[PDB]
């Protein structure tokens, strides 16, 4: 099981609403975080076990609140980060920048949705971000941003 660290979740962490869509914060929120366009911006989550598989999909729809807000027009999902195997538990961050998505309206001011996919052996597990992307973002803090490292898992 996993938490977000940055950008936040929709709303309190349930670990055992994982395995529904959006951890079970079904609702898009009004409480957006601003996530830079410039290429700074990350993702960042700390998973209590591993090894697992991480990846994110992404809606560019303001009202994200189900499975097909997060396909595109061929109905496939919209991934935004690609699906790795983490080794190690604890903090683990990507880089992310949007713009490199060719997904329609990207742009100052849009609103998405950011829904972590993460299995780990005990079940489909997921997390949702809501964000607005702003061209750049003031006072971005990465210190949440770091790969933990265990010599003896
Ligand atoms: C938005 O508000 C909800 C409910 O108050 C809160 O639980 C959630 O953590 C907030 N989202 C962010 C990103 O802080
Ligand atoms: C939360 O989800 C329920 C069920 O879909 C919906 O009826 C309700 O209006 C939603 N509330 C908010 C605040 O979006
Ligand atoms: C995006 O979300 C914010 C915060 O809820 C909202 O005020 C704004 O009007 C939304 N923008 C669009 C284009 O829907
Ligand atoms: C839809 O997403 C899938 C991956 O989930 C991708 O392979 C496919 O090319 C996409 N379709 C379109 C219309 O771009
Ligand atoms: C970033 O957040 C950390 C806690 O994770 C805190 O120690 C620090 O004050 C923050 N950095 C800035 C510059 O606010
Ligand atoms: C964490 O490791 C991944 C490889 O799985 C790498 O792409 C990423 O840049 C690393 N993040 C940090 C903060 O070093
Ligand atoms: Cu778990």
């Amino acid at each position: 099981h996993f938490q977000l660290q940055w950008p936040g979740a929709r709303g309190a962490f349930v670990a055992n609403d994982e395995v529904y869509f959006c951890g079970a914060h079904n609702n898009v929120t009004t409480n957006r975080t601003d996530f830079p366009l410039d290429g700074s911006g990350f993702v960042s989550i700390k998973s209590g076990h591993a090894p697992y598989t991480v990846g994110a999909i992404i809606s560019l729809e303001t009202d994200a609140d189900a499975w097909e807000d997060f396909k595109n027009s061929s109905g496939g999902d919209q991934i935004a980060i690609a699906y790795r195997q983490v080794d190690n538990s604890g903090t683990y961050c990507v880089p992310f920048n949007p713009s490199s998505l060719n997904i329609a309206g990207i742009q100052d001011g849009a609103n998405a949705t950011i829904q972590v996919v993460y299995t780990g052996g005990d079940g489909n597990l997921y997390q949702c971000a809501d964000v607005t992307f702003r061209t750049t973002v003031a006072n971005l803090n990465s210190s949440v941003c770091t790969n933990s490292t265990h010599h003896h898992h």
